[PDB]
């Protein structure tokens, strides 16, 4: 059996070849101690990846190796794969083949370098390396799909015509669920709350999570949060003390389709999609307004699916079979597209083996 | 003294007669709001506009009024509306303006945009220009054949006696956006960013700054390939010192085979030769012998050396091949409107604001 | 005229003329233990600056500027101190500048309109937002500011003779809470002040020993290695002082707030971050011009500090400069002056018959 990493801008997710729910699903954060110890407290242990190094927040310096799909650090990146394998997964990286995902656009240098990596400070006998939202293609069932991601940190969208990306229509806008928390953290704060520490960003991470969804129609919501706490929900802190967010709950996730108002003067995901399926030829584009797959956690929230459906059937072509497909399973179809593309008895023959790595090199890849 | 101004999709130039540059240069956009947007310290305008729509792009959004030819004329008069006013500090009543069109640019638009320039401009006389047939005269030429190519535009021109032949042209809408959009693909795919409008915006400039043809398409792909050479840095403007390479070749090379996108359309060359091959035999001579090139997308670096080639395998080899390529080249359908506005004999050739008022939009 | 700048420490009073300001005091108040009416007898207004420093009350110590004016009383009771106390003239006859800062609620701006006309009886009044005149005192219309007086630090964008608001990041120190660092540490060389008499000879420490360094690591271990930074201090009283760590460790909390214990970014993250809240090209002005005032920019060292970290934050191409004059503490009145002199715009000067209406 094999193994499948995706390497996720918030969320790490490790397993298994064949496994429907990633194994380890983590914070793709390495720890270190800013003094480091002799004991137990003290801050011991030289790099802490995943959870703990999140609590331990006393002791260390937090930081992630991935901003953007784009691994920017390989140092961080590399020290992660030591405890999924030893700490996380609890194994031995030699022993099982190993998929990671890489970004829809992602740099050669870095896939070389993950390339190196992979068959040699941990020598798995082999690896592959995938673009996320066509492993969320395979986890939609489907050859053909213009897919949009959005994770934690990108947001990128692919049409999938036959299996192959047309990368002369991928396209992307730099906001995901880390720049969607920061944006409920001012309107809030703008509200007249006091959330500033990392802890407080957890906060607004959860209420982001459960409580922001898509409005239908942007101004006409706004005008009925002003006329009904229909829209107002409380939320208990963990200080017991509850709190109510009203219009701001679907300020935050609007965000998407509407990104300037974080001053992230960008299309949105509804114009995106359009302007990937016109740069592709038009047969493509057919089956692409047919075959819209969403995929991250940032997809997840309520009415967005519902509302890419009404914008998409207004951009679109009025006669034409405008349909999303948004995955239940969405914060983890990337990793449930490794897994299944690891255990394809057909791609079998395509892992990068031991052998060509060691008489070619990673410049294969 | 007259006043001149070179509408492309990409940039509107602007001046007068007499000068030999450009006095006002802008991008062919305006933004219109998707909210009432106070940009504390103006008022609430209508529409931002040129390199103030992007700007302020988060409260309005980028059109292009003029895709080489007029399609919506709310954002098309914010542009006429811009240039006298911020741009040149100047009153339209007072000034007789000429204006270009992309060559091939029809009846009914060219109608509306007389009507508007002696209306909501009142301007004392007005002149639209066939940007090739100026090109040419800025050259200093009486005939041969003209190619533009720009942002959203390309066309071969056929000059002789100081006329377009019309009906012989061939505008081709493979131009740079379809180019700066391509190498947006690529970089992308070594892993870059690049793929936002604000990275459009980088990626048009990198383009102008770094990709060349090179003369011979198998050699080159050998090099890109395999040698450390075709790599230049670039910080853009976040700070991130990027590395192109390749698609420095890669790029305009579409504009020779147009299928690297899957559009299909004969390559330049084929067009030339096509557009030449729509003019009669030994009448050809100094078409062959004065062809002239315009707009945006002629500045890239190898391609005259590449084209000369690619004409002559074409045609029959006694044809006297002189393509002539100056350095001003994104103005020189201004500096034909400008000096051709100085010059006397002139005086005559302007739409007067009376002539409008008897004859209508009807005499443009 | 007269110009009267305002704040949640010091005040600085004159006319428009001078070079300097005629008058600078703090906003201090007194309110009574509750004898009497806020309309009855007894003094409401009580006891202004150092009347009030000297004996603290009883006549609680109602601070009404917090940059913005929390409660109007206590203003209205300063502005009687300015020109009845310190300047001593007649305030129908002479019209007077009052300085605001940005961000402050229009309707706060109505009450200062008001108390000035009605109990005041100033003919005219006018008031300016603190940041462009302090720009005004660096010959500018537009910049970014970082101003950083006894109160509130102020990072403000400025088009062409106004303040974006969406940008003008405030940071909850300055000037105050640098002396009570200070005595926090001089704490731990023996010198545990405590009095305010002992917060005006710490408060000349301030001004004669900290300064911002250039670099905190580089200088930590200099510290460490060797006395060169350390400097004594002789006290008023007969003693001395030695301090040598710790003299940049009390600029250093304006770059690092960790060190006092708030949950808000040094100067250097809210600086840019302002800019960044900038529209895309005007940025480039503002940039080109970093304009910083007040008591807490006074330090040395911050101008080239400010500087470093700008240059490592913005792009490669990114014209940079910071402007701070040498009468950098005062700006916001010397910009004041300079306006309030304008005579031939004049009629900005909205009159008691602009009032009438």
């Amino acid at each position: 059996a094999a193994l499948v990493i995706d390497n996720g801008s918030g969320m790490c997710k490790a397993g298994f070849a064949g496994d429907d729910a990633p194994r380890a699903v983590f914070p793709s954060i390495v720890g270190r101690p800013r003094h480091q110890g002799i004991m137990v407290g003290m801050g011991q242990k030289d790099s802490y990846v995943g959870d703990e190094a999140q609590s331990k927040r006393g002791i260390l310096t937090l930081r992630y190796p991935i901003e953007h799909g784009i691994v920017t650090n390989w140092d961080d990146m590399e020290k992660i794969w030591h405890h999924t394998f030893y700490n996380e997964l609890r194994v031995a990286p030699e022993e099982h083949p190993v998929l990671l995902t890489e970004a829809p656009m992602n740099p050669k240098s870095n896939r070389e370098k993950m390339t190196q990596i992979m068959f040699e400070t941990f020598n798995v006998p082999a690896f592959y390396v995938s673009i996320q939202a066509v492993l969320s293609l395979y986890s939609s069932g489907r050859t053909t799909g213009i897919v949009l991601d959005s994770g934690d940190g990108v947001t990128h969208v692919v049409p999938i015509y036959a299996g192959f990306s047309l990368p002369h229509a991928i396209l992307r806008i730099d906001l995901a669920g880390r720049d969607l928390t920061d944006y409920l953290m001012k309107i809030l704060s703008e509200r007249g709350y006091s959330f500033s520490t990392t802890a407080e960003r957890e906060i607004v991470r959860d209420i982001k999570e459960k409580l922001c969804y898509v409005a239908l129609d942007f101004e006409q919501e706004m005008q009925t949060a002003a006329q009904s706490s229909s829209i107002e929900k409380s939320y208990e802190l963990p200080d017991g003390q509850v709190i109510t967010i009203g219009n701001e709950r679907f300020r935050a996730p609007e965000a998407l389709f509407h990104p300037s108002v974080l001053g992230l003067e960008s299309a949105g995901i509804d114009q995106t999609t359009y302007n990937s399926i016109m740069k592709c030829d038009v047969d493509v584009r057919k089956e692409l307004y047919g075959n819209i797959v969403m995929s991250g956690g940032t997809t997840m929230f309520p009415g967005i699916a519902e509302r890419m459906q009404k914008e998409i059937t207004a951009l679109a072509p009025s006669s034409m079979k405008v349909k999303i497909i948004a995955p239940p399973e969405r914060k983890y179809s990337v990793w449930i597209g490794g897994s299944i593309l690891a255990s394809l008895t057909t791609f079998q023959q395509m892992w990068i083996s031991k052998q060509e790595y060691d008489e070619s090199g990673p410049s294969i890849v």
